[PDB]
C-alpha cells in the first residue's frame, strides 16, 4: 500500500524502529508496520493495568473509591501527583487518572501491586484475549528499553487489538468502559504525539510512553469525523542507549494514516 511505503519511508528517515498498527472499525480492515515484531511499551503499559482495575471493580463494589496509602518507598521515577499524598492516601480511581493522564509511576506501581504485581497486568491481558502482552517489571525499571528485551513488551498488532476491545468492545463493562475512555480523552501529555498529526476536529483519547533508547510510544483510540472511529499504535525505539525522544516522528506516523485511509 502507499500508506506502507510512506511508514517505510518515514521510518528510514527516522533514526529507529517503527512499528505502527491501525484499525479502522468501518470495515475491520488493519494496516501493519513491522505489526508483529515485538517493541518495549513504556508508559502504554498504564492503560492496561489501569483497565484490569476496572475489572476488578466490576465485581468488587466501591473499590476504585478504595483509599490507598501512600508510602515514603513508594515514590519512583516520575511522581508529579502521588508526590503530593505522600503519608496520605489516594483512591484507585484517583491513582488511576494520575497513571493515565498525568503519567504517574508511583500511581503506575500502586495499580500493579493492587493487581498482584506484574503477572496480575499479564493474567488479565490474558483473560481478554491478548497473548502478547507481557508486563514482567515495575517502575522505574518500565523506561529501560534495551534493544532485544522481551520483557515489557508487546506487538503493534496485539496492543491495537487490546486497545479496540478495551475502549469500543466488551472487554470492560459499560460503566468501565467509558470511564477508561475518559480517562484517556483527558490525556495531559498527548499533544505532541499522535493528536499533533490528526485533524483538531477529531476526538482522541491516548497514552503515549517514552524512555531510554529513545522509545516514544502512543497508543490511541481517534473518534474522527464522517466515519468510524479508528485505533492507532506507534511504536518507535532508536539503536543509541541515550536517543532523543521523537514525539515528531509518531506524528508523522498519525498524519500518513489520517491522510491515506
Ligand atoms: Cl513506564
Ligand atoms: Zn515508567
Amino acid at each position: 500500500s502507499a500508506v506502507q511505503q510512506k511508514l517505510a519511508a518515514l521510518e528510514k528517515s527516522s533514526g529507529g524502529r517503527l512499528g505502527v498498527a491501525l484499525i479502522d472499525t468501518a470495515d475491520n480492515t488493519q494496516v501493519l508496520y513491522r505489526g508483529d515484531e515485538r517493541f518495549p511499551m513504556c508508559s502504554t503499559s498504564k492503560v492496561m493495568a489501569a483497565a484490569a482495575v476496572l475489572k476488578q471493580s466490576e465485581t468488587q463494589k466501591q473499590l476504585l473509591n478504595q483509599p490507598v496509602e501512600i508510602k515514603p518507598a513508594d515514590l519512583v521515577n516520575y511522581n508529579p501527583i502521588a508526590e503530593k499524598h505522600v503519608n496520605g492516601t489516594m483512591t484507585l480511581a484517583e491513582l488511576s487518572a494520575a497513571a493515565l493522564q498525568y503519567s504517574d509511576a508511583t500511581a503506575m506501581n500502586k495499580l500493579i501491586a493492587q493487581l498482584g504485581g506484574p503477572g496480575g497486568v499479564t493474567a488479565f491481558a490474558r483473560a481478554i484475549g491478548d497473548e502478547t502482552f507481557r508486563l514482567d517489571r515495575t517502575e522505574p525499571t518500565l523506561n529501560t528499553a534495551i534493544p532485544g528485551d522481551p520483557r515489557d513488551t508487546t506487538t503493534p498488532r496485539a496492543m491495537a487489538q487490546t486497545l479496540r476491545q478495551l475502549t469500543l468492545g466488551h472487554a470492560l463493562g459499560e460503566t468501565q468502559r467509558a470511564q477508561l475512555v475518559t480517562w484517556l480523552k483527558g490525556n495531559t501529555t498527548g499533544a505532541a504525539s499522535i493528536r499533533a498529526g490528526l485533524p483538531t476536529s477529531w476526538t482522541v483519547g491516548d497514552k503515549t510512553g517514552s524512555g531510554d533508547y529513545g522509545t516514544t510510544n502512543d497508543i490511541a483510540v481517534i473518534w474522527p469525523q464522517g466515519r468510524a472511529p479508528l485505533v492507532l499504535v506507534t511504536y518507535f525505539t532508536q539503536p543509541q542507549q541515550n536517543a532523543e525522544s521523537r514525539r515528531d516522528v509518531l506524528a508523522s506516523a498519525a498524519r500518513i494514516i489520517a491522510e491515506g485511509l
